């Protein structure tokens, strides 16, 4: 069904995702395993990235290596929870830029409300990593990638934790040519937005606000 | 190379490259080396087993997924599989760790063990031994010996970059043992070094001559 | 002439601050010695944090030990220049509960106002640990601490990089209780609000943003 | 009345010893808070590093700032346990050249064993921090000093977790020039040489060796 989605399936992110899904997990443990994930899901969602030959002069000889254009690459972090994700994907991306979009759902409306957005400079040769855990109805990165397409951006990818169908065709329905990399596809919403069984609500799970 | 895999990612091609630059120094070299480390571990560590287990989520019960993760085991080769060991321990942080010291002569090519101090092994127990230069291979294939003589069965090698002297060694030794590396260079030079490879990987992690 | 204020003198955070203040030091570097510094800074910025003793048994004993209350401690950046100081501070404090801050201050008008602030529980016990890394004016920090004291917060200690004097004066004369922890105090804040020498943008060259 | 000793006092150092000396502290917990302790713990052992002034120019300005001699900081792990407090230590002094030295102490004979020993070039202007959390009786210690002044280390500080008063002593009888940092002095050794109260073996404990 969903062209555009990876489920990304490999069994440390099944164990520690595991551990996250589990209500008793608290915060400083559940900031850990998400980094963690991220950075596996991470390895998917890169290896598509362009590498160009150069020379390197190695101490015993010269050879020929390669490089990726390193300023070109733009994380965004969906506050609050995406921040975490940014952190654990820095770690493998550290010289790219950093923008952040600060979005939340609405509990009750379940819309999207934008409250900042602050981005580098974006043009068509820029890769895009887009992180928020959570992809419940579509409707926050719906918003965010409007709003990065809106300041020149191309070619965007989304990382999250685990989504639900509904919002990767929602996704899929709106902006065809985004790919989007997740732990699990779970199998639907509950009435109040979130996903079944998911893991509750994420920013919560990860800074202890109620 | 029947036991081989060349880890073919765009990242770690990248930062290979970085590590292999001569005016790249120790403080980004380790960086380097614990990142690239990480991105290894993917591959190195897709065959693990998942038991299913039930979990309850704040929503619902449901069936995930689970290691045995304190039988899991990680060993580093001193000294520059230490920053390895570092890198892989934050994917698996619930291993216990083993530590093996062998002085490998350039004379003889013959190597012998300073140090060894493992946790218990057995059958089950999942072992990466992770070493970022595999150049002759006498090294991790000592390595590997006191390993198995010590109750190791399951023993994967995680290297930087190999030369295929040092691969067709081990695979002539211990052929299960499979070896996960972000490159395959060409050869060794007459002083054991792997060509091109990056010169010598301790100095350059600690600034030592 | 300024009660609230601890400059901490330490030859590291020095050395670190000197590289951050020139102008040739990338975001990659930059957002690093950020970190490093902000956790040299919790050094002294914690040190009035209260113990109990408690039993502890050791694997050759029974002796008396130490404890904090670990979940009352509240870390709270303002977005986005004090996310990388929460990073470095929550090192130290992982079991610390977290709030994000959002205020834009008007150039012209040199007022503030709230986008956006999302608190865990707040009251007398919690012990608050604002970041920001550039105490300027001061009229950011000071709308923080009004939030926070709306929400309930009584113990608020903020923690920066570099203040000037009449950020550190606003402070004083509005929020007289809080204690203000800095590696530097510099001289002044030029036409345009930044501190002078200081080092810049810090947001923008943290994230490379323009 | 130990002359060469400071034992930090600091309500973090206490609250995260105390978890370690607990027996139930497994050993990915254990290993963060002895990485944790030590960056505390560096606070207080590179207080009196040596500052020489330098240009930078900022954004903004030109101005005087401070550098210390980077390189030549030298980092030395005593093997096993001190390879985590190094670990710590290096978040703050990346660019120190580091040093291995392997020694085990003898249970049986309590004499100390040395297996390995690779150092970088040294001298008198290096400034070395020879890292291992227990110092029991010394005898570790003194040969990793031995080893040091050997090779033209002359400027030697000694940080540990845990001492206990003897160790403290030998380690005086022998370089009454050598400061020594810990979080706590303990009462006493056991007659295995393990120190009371302690908090068991701390290789293994980091290691799940047994
Ligand atoms: O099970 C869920 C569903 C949604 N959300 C939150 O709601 C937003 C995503 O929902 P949507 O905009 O994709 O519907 C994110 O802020 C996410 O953290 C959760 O935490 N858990
Ligand atoms: O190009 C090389 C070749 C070997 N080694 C070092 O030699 C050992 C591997 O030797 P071998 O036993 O595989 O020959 C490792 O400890 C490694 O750091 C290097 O640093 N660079
Ligand atoms: O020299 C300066 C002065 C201010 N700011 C920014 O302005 C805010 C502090 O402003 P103020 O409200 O203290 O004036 C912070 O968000 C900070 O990043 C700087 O980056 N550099
Ligand atoms: O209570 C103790 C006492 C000693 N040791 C170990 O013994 C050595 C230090 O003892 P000594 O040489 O100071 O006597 C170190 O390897 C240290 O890890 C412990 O682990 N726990």
């Amino acid at each position: 069904h969903m062209k555009n989605l990876v489920v990304v399936d490999h069994p440390l992110i099944k164990h520690k995702l595991t551990i996250m899904r589990d209500k008793n997990t608290g915060p400083k443990e559940f900031r850990e395993l998400l980094r963690e994930i991220t950075l596996l899901l991470a390895y998917e969602a890169t290896r598509h990235l362009k590498c160009e030959e150069v020379e390197v002069e190695t101490p015993i000889t010269k050879t020929i290596g390669y490089r990726i254009n390193d300023k070109d690459i733009v994380v965004v972090p969906i506050l609050r929870a995406g921040l975490v994700m940014a952190d654990g994907i820095l770690e493998l991306l550290p010289n790219a830029s950093v923008g952040h979009i600060g979005i939340y759902r609405d509990p009750e409306t379940l819309q999207a409300v934008e409250y900042y957005a602050k981005l580098p400079p974006l043009n068509d040769d820029k890769e895009v990593f887009l992180l928020d855990p959570m992809l419940a109805t579509g409707v926050s990165s719906i918003k965010a990638i409007e709003i990065l397409k809106e300041n020149g951006a191309k070619k965007i990818t989304l990382v999250a934790l685990i989504a639900a169908p509904e919002g990767v065709e929602a996704v899929e329905k709106k902006y065809e040519d985004v790919k989007i990399y997740v732990a699990a596809l779970d199998e639907r919403l509950n009435d109040h937005g979130y996903i079944i069984p998911g893991l509750g609500d994420a920013g919560d799970r990860l800074f202890r606000t109620k």
